[PDB]
């Protein structure tokens, strides 16, 4: 089998793409944020805290013939930004673009974080990282994927996100006809559950490029780039005016600016992000100071290939039994 989703941007900035998922019996359809770098599938639902809901669509099983309680199970989940989540657990039927899981488990929403109540367009996350972080209790659950894997026709599927645009998650087959040149496949550690690689090096606009290896992962479920402070330094340099501001909580930079190209090794390949990419504007409304897209990761004790990187780039999340990425342009 195979599924094809398109997924598309939340807001102008990319700030998150949402990816529609149906479950449940007639089919409920909610808009769930598909995040490699997280395990588990949970929803805004007829049991999430009514304050906590303002305008996401809620799953309610008990209006799915094919749900059923998993009975004493619960999750809790606490992701990097500080947002978390928290439930209890249903099996239903879940679909993506025509692909079919029967027993997938839904983790219901009894408690949200604020981030979460206040991003009206985010129904739910669905996790493509490994199952061993799967926060489900006491019986560590699956994810869509690992519960596809077997029926897929190849035990992958790809990222392809689109810059200010939709993009597709594909579902058992590679798409040839949606990158350029060839695919450069590179190594995966699970150690940690993530879809961990090492990347090359860097260059920054024009500039040479600096063999160096960056351990990190690929993390759909981020929007920027997260990278060592050296390297976040050597890019913001380039930038007139640019500055880490402990007030803002980063690099900013003048929106009267023309950014650079970042450049990051795949083996031998090489993935260009344009400037445009990194401009993540106004740190509020109307200022002409804007928000960077290339971060430094030194509080946050991994590197992380989020959106800003992935989005320039045709992803191959390869599932066989020894785990590997692909990277291509497009
Ligand atoms: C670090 N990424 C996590 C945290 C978060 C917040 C909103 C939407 C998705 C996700 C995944």
């Amino acid at each position: 089998s195979t599924g094809s989703a398109t997924t598309t941007p939340i807001d102008s900035l990319d700030d998150a793409y949402i990816t529609p998922v149906q479950i449940g019996t007639p089919a409920q359809t909610l808009n769930l944020d598909f995040d490699t770098g997280s395990s588990d599938l949970w929803v805004f639902s007829s049991e999430t805290t009514a304050s906590e809901v303002d305008g996401q669509t809620i799953y309610t099983p008990s209006k799915s013939t094919t749900a059923k309680l998993l009975s004493g199970a619960t999750w809790s989940i606490s992701y990097g930004d500080g947002s978390s989540s928290s439930g209890d657990v249903y099996t239903d039927t879940v679909s993506v673009g025509g692909l079919t899981v029967t027993g997938q488990a839904v983790e219901s929403a009894k408690k949200v974080s604020s981030s979460f109540t206040e991003d009206s367009t985010i129904d739910g996350l669905l996790g493509l990282a490994f199952s061993t972080l799967n926060t489900v209790s006491p019986t560590q659950q699956k994810t869509f994927f690992d519960n596809a894997k077997a029926s897929l026709d190849s035990p992958v599927f790809t990222a392809d996100l689109g810059y200010h645009a939709p993009g597709t998650y594909n579902f058992g087959f590679i798409d040839t006809t949606a990158y350029t040149g060839s695919i450069t496949y590179t190594a995966v550690s699970t150690k940690q559950g993530f879809w961990e690689w090492t990347s090359t090096g860097y260059a920054v606009g024009s500039g040479t490029f600096k063999s160096t290896s960056i351990d990190g992962i690929a993390d759909t479920g981020t929007t920027l780039l997260y990278l060592p402070a050296t390297v976040v330094s050597a890019y913001w340099a380039q930038v007139s005016g640019a500055k880490s501001s402990s007030s803002v909580g980063g690099y900013v930079f003048p929106c009267s600016a023309t950014l650079p190209s970042f450049t990051f090794g795949v083996g031998s390949a090489r993935i260009v992000i344009p400037g445009d990419y990194i401009d993540f504007g106004p740190i509020s409304t109307g200022s002409s100071s804007c928000f960077g897209g290339i971060q430094s990761s030194a509080g946050i004790g991994i590197n992380i290939f989020g959106d800003v990187a992935l989005k320039a780039a045709f992803v191959v999340f390869n599932g066989a039994t020894t785990p590997t990425l692909g990277f291509a342009s497009k």
